[PDB]
C-alpha cells in the first residue's frame, strides 16, 4: 500500500454502497470510511441540476478566516429538490447505520436531522480551519473520546473531490486521541504536527464521526466549482441547527414516511411532543 | 429553629426584590434557591384559575405500582393562559438569572424553554424517585459538578407547598458532589443515606434549580390536597424542547409575544459563535422569524 519502509499514512477504509455492520466497524475504529456510491448515478446528477438555480443566486465573499470566504452554502434542500426529499433521504444504509450510532433497543430512532447542506468552495477559497463537527455542540469536547457520540455527518461528493479543488482533508483516529481541544496553536499541542488525509467522485460519500479533525483545503485552481451534500444527523436530545418543521412546508411533510417526518421534526420520538401526545397528531398526521 | 437537635440542609431565601447577583450567589452555592414572590398572589392565582378547566378535564391515573402515579401534568400553559404568556413569562428576574447561567458574551440568549408544566400532586400520591434533572440528557452526569449547566428550573408553588402534601424533597450541594451517578442501589453508594429539605413556599413563591441537584416530589400524606406546581423548565439553545411550542403554540400568539418570548418558544433564533456564526435553528442563514413574519 506504501513502499516498504515508508511512513503508513493515517488509515481510510473505502467501503461499496452495497456493503453490510462492516461499514459500521470501519467507523468505530477510524471514526470516518467512504461509502462509494452513497447516492445513485443520476440520483446525484438530477440533485445537482435542481439545486443549479439556488446555488446560482448566492453571491460570493470575497474576504477573514470565517467558513464563508469563497464557500457558498445552501440548506432548502427539501424544498428546492424532488430527488432530495423522495428518494436520497430513504436511504436505508443511511437508516441502519444511524441506528447503530445513536438508538437504544426499545426507544425507536435515536436521532434526526441537524443539517442539509450543499457546500460549494469557489476557486480560490483558503482552507477551512480545521475542527471537529461536534464544536457544534461546545461541551462535547471536554467528554474526550470516552463520550457519546452526538453527531455524525454523511458528506457527499456533487461534483468531483480532488485534491486540487480542496476536497475535505480527513485525520482519521482523531475520535480516539485523549483531549478533544480546539486546534489552534494556543490550545492544540500537535497544532502544524497534525497528519492529514484529503477525501471521492459525485456519488461517494464519507461517513464522518462528529469527533474527527477535518477541515476544507485550499480551492487551488480556476474553473472547480467544487459541491457537496452534507447529511448531518444528530442524536434526538439535540437541537437542530436549521428549524425544518417551521420552513418546510405541510404539503411535503405529508408525503414523507414516518421515519422521515421524525427526522425533520413533524412527527415525535418523549421528545419534541405535545403535551403527552405525538406532535403528529396536533398536525394532521396520524390516521 | 430546632432543639443539640440534628440541623438538615440550608435551602436559602429571598423575595423576589433582592438582586439577582445576590440569588445568583446563593443558587450557586447550594444549586437551589427559594425566590419568595417570584409571582405575585393575584398572578398565581388567575393562572391556576386559567388553566383550572384544563386540570380537571385530566383524568387522575391511579396505578398498581413507584410508577409517578396520581399526578396531573398539563403543558400547554400559553394556549390556556392570558396571565401565564402576558406576564409570567416575563420575568425580568427569570431572565437576568438564566443570562448569568446560560448566555455567553456577544451571542445573545443562551436559553430557551424546555417546557411549561403544571404539575399537581394528588392526595396520596406516592413520593417521586430521587432524581437529577440533567438525567433527561443522558450524557450529562458524565461531566460531573466541572460540567457546564444543562438546565435550570424555576419551580413555583402555585397551591401552597407543605412537608404533608409533597413539597419536593431536594438535596442542596448535590451539584459538587464529585461523581455523578443515577440514584439507585446498584450505582448510587450513598443509596438510602440521602438527607433531603422539603421546600416549604407558598403561592407564588418559586425555587430555582439546577439539573445537577438531586430531589424528589414528596409523598402526599393529605386526603384533601391538589397540590398544584408550575414548572419553567429552561435548557441551553443547543439542546431539545420537550415540547414542540412553536408546532402546537398559535401564531396568533406568537405575534403577540415580546422578541425574548418568541426566542424561548422557537419563533425565533438566537446567533452562536464558534471565527464563524450560526443562526442556531435557523432558515438557511436567516432568522426563522422571517419566514414566520415576526419582523
Ligand atoms: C419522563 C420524565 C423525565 C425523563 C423528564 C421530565 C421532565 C422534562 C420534568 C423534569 C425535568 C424538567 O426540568 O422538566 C419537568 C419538570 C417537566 C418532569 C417531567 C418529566 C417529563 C418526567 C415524567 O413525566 O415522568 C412521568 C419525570 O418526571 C422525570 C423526573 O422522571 C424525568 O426525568
Ligand atoms: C457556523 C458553522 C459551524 C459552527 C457549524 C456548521 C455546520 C452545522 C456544518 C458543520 C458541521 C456539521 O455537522 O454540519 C455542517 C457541515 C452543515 C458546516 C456549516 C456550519 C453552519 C459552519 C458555517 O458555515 O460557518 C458559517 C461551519 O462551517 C463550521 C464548521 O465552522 C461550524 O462548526
Ligand atoms: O466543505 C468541506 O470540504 C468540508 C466542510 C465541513 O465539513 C464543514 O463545513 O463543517
Ligand atoms: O413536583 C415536584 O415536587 C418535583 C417534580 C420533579 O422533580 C420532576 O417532575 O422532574
Ligand atoms: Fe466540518
Ligand atoms: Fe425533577
Amino acid at each position: 500500500l506504501v513502499p516498504r519502509g515508508s511512513h503508513m499514512p493515517p488509515r481510510l477504509q473505502r467501503f461499496p454502497a452495497t456493503a453490510s455492520d462492516e461499514i459500521f466497524a470501519a467507523f468505530q475504529e477510524d471514526g470516518c470510511v467512504v461509502i462509494e456510491g452513497f447516492i445513485s448515478p443520476e440520483q446525484v446528477a438530477r440533485f445537482s441540476q435542481e439545486v443549479d438555480p439556488a446555488m446560482e443566486k448566492i453571491p460570493v465573499e470575497v474576504t477573514n478566516g470565517n467558513s464563508n470566504d469563497r464557500t457558498k452554502r445552501f440548506s432548502k434542500c427539501v424544498i428546492a429538490s424532488p430527488t432530495f426529499r423522495n428518494e436520497i433521504i430513504e436511504s436505508d444504509l443511511m437508516h441502519e447505520l444511524c441506528d447503530r450510532v445513536f438508538s437504544k433497543p426499545g426507544e425507536g430512532m435515536g436521532y434526526h436531522f441537524n443539517d442539509n447542506m450543499v457546500i460549494e468552495v469557489q476557486p480560490g477559497a483558503p482552507a477551512q480551519r480545521l475542527h471537529r463537527d461536534q464544536e457544534l455542540y461546545p461541551w462535547w469536547n471536554s467528554m474526550g473520546p470516552a463520550g457519546p457520540e452526538c453527531l455524525i455527518n454523511f458528506f457527499c461528493a456533487v461534483t468531483p473531490f480532488t485534491e486540487e479543488n480542496g476536497a475535505t482533508r480527513l485525520v482519521p483516529g482523531s475520535h480516539l486521541w485523549p483531549e478533544f481541544t480546539q486546534i489552534n496553536e494556543r490550545d492544540c499541542p500537535q497544532f502544524g504536527k497534525i497528519e492529514t488525509v484529503p477525501a471521492m467522485q459525485p456519488g461517494d460519500c464519507y461517513l464522518m464521526s462528529g469527533k474527527v479533525i477535518h477541515g476544507a483545503g485550499h480551492n487551488a485552481t480556476t474553473t472547480d466549482r467544487r459541491r457537496a451534500l452534507a447529511l448531518s444527523i444528530i442524536r434526538r436530545e439535540l437541537r437542530p441547527m436549521q428549524a425544518f418543521s417551521l420552513s418546510v412546508p405541510m404539503k411535503l411533510a405529508r408525503e414523507m414516511s414516518e421515519r422521515s417526518q421524525t427526522m425533520f421534526g413533524f412527527r415525535s420520538s418523549h421528545f419534541w411532543g405535545n403535551d403527552g401526545k405525538d406532535i403528529a397528531h396536533h398536525l394532521g398526521l396520524i390516521s
